[PDB]
């Protein structure tokens, strides 16, 4: 499949792109404001996630650091970042279908849109300026609304024993993006495509 990661905000980020165990494609690089970027990754890739990380300083060897979603010091991600991080996520070809979803679980930095480039399904997108009505408790000094569980790290927020509700904080990332997961258990807002179908993810897709 195809994806084609697109950087509409004003500010340059790093993309990233890993399923937790191994880089997605090259697994990160720099977009400047307007820059495109276009990844193969491949069928049946389950549990894969795209990110922006923001405020990076790389080294020529491709260490460093990132404020959000760093993972690990490395440009070419081959883990998960680091929270605050507005999460694209999907899993392809799973018995004939792709899921895709957008989630704020592990909080929000960028904003994002995720929708297919060809036909059969609809995107989901989540745009609100999150970061700005962030509440103080969870506001990241590196940039970003921090989700519950990172901060607080209780069984409640963190969903450990496979029970938990809303809370006040997830309603709140809920009220301002209700097409994104809020919290481990909140009904899903995936989205089922056909079976190997390409995709789009855009930061700032109104900004």
């Amino acid at each position: 499949a195809t994806f084609e990661i697109v950087n509409r905000c004003s500010y340059t980020v790093w993309a990233a792109a890993s399923k937790g165990d191994a880089a997605l494609d090259a697994g990160g690089r720099q977009l400047n404001s307007g820059e495109s970027w276009t990844i193969n990754v491949e069928p049946g890739t389950n549990g894969g996630k795209i990110w922006a990380r923001t405020d990076c300083y790389f080294d020529d060897s491709g260490s460093g650091i990132c404020k959000t979603g760093d993972c690990g010091g490395l440009l070419r991600c081959k883990r998960f970042g680091r929270p605050p991080t507005t999460l694209a996520e999907f899993s392809l070809n799973q018995y004939g279908k792709d899921y895709i979803d957008i989630s704020n679980i592990k909080g929000f930095n960028v904003p994002m849109d995720f929708s297919p480039t060809t036909r059969g399904c609809r995107g989901v997108r989540c745009a609100a300026d999150i970061v700005g009505q962030c509440p103080a408790k969870l506001k990241a000094p590196g940039g970003g609304c921090n989700d519950a569980c990172t901060v607080f790290q209780t069984s409640e927020y963190c969903c450990t024993t496979g029970k938990c509700g809303p809370t006040e904080y997830s309603r709140f990332f809920k009220r301002l993006c209700p097409d994104a997961f809020s919290y481990v258990l909140d009904k899903p807002t995936t989205v089922t495509c056909p079976g190997s179908s390409n995709y789009r993810v855009t930061f700032c897709p109104t900004a």
